[PDB]
């Protein structure tokens, strides 16, 4: 695999998002895989919607937390809504994707990265974006302005985002945070520590859409 991966040098993740006061992590976080592998899958971008799993995931939940890989299950079997046809509201309303219409796009699965394991999480990466969770309750990582992140942070994970590159020293992160964090609402964290949890604990559970 490459030395360098960035997934938006290929045209395949949208603007940055803010999810505000409301724990929607996990839907953002799902939903920059799925724009992803459609893209590298159909040729085109799209915006899909988080409100939707927000609202539609019945094992997560809403804005008090929820799973990446139970979001991911939904779309891959009841798919999903464009962004702009079910909008993002910050709040847990009622599952309406029948109202809405046909959904925009439908996944084949989901998968699993070998966990503790940063090689595995790379080659991932280097086929399509990756769900990620790591602990970004610490202050360093509130307060993160650019850089390669070091930490300090431990590993009680509790934010979900998604990795869409790397390099040889640090991951490529796209955070929902809005643009006026990080650098663009991104994050460059460090890898190749030795740590097999991660940094933050960035390879705790990674899992990404599966589509044919
Ligand atoms: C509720 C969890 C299980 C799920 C996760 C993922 O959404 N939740 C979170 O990550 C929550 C979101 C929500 C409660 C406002 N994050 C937060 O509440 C944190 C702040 C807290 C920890 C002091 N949000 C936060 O710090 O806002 C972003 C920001 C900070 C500094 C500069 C620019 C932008």
């Amino acid at each position: 695999i490459p030395e360098y991966v960035d997934w938006r040098q290929k045209g395949a993740v949208t603007p940055v998002k803010n999810q505000g006061s409301c724990g929607s992590c996990w839907a953002f976080s799902a939903v920059v895989t799925i724009e992803g592998i459609i893209k590298i899958r159909t040729g085109n971008l799209n915006q899909y919607s988080e409100q939707e799993l927000l609202d539609c995931d019945r094992r997560s939940y809403g804005c008090n937390g929820g799973y990446p890989w139970s979001a991911l299950q939904l779309v891959a079997q009841y798919g999903i809504h464009y962004r702009n046809t079910y909008p993002y509201e910050g709040v847990q309303r009622y599952c309406r994707s029948r109202e809405k219409g046909p959904y925009a796009a439908k996944t084949d699965g989901v998968r699993q990265v070998q966990p503790y394991n940063q090689g595995a999480l790379l080659y991932s990466i280097a086929n399509q974006p990756v769900s990620v969770v790591l602990q970004a309750a610490g202050k360093d990582f509130q307060l993160y302005r650019g850089g390669i992140f070091v930490g300090p942070c431990g590993n009680k994970v509790d934010h979900a985002v998604a990795a869409v590159g790397y390099g040889p020293n640090y991951i490529l992160i796209k955070n929902s945070w809005g643009t006026g964090w990080g650098e663009n609402g991104y994050i460059r964290i460090k890898r190749g520590t030795g740590n097999s949890y991660g940094v933050c604990g960035l390879y705790t559970s990674s899992f990404y859409p599966v589509k044919n």
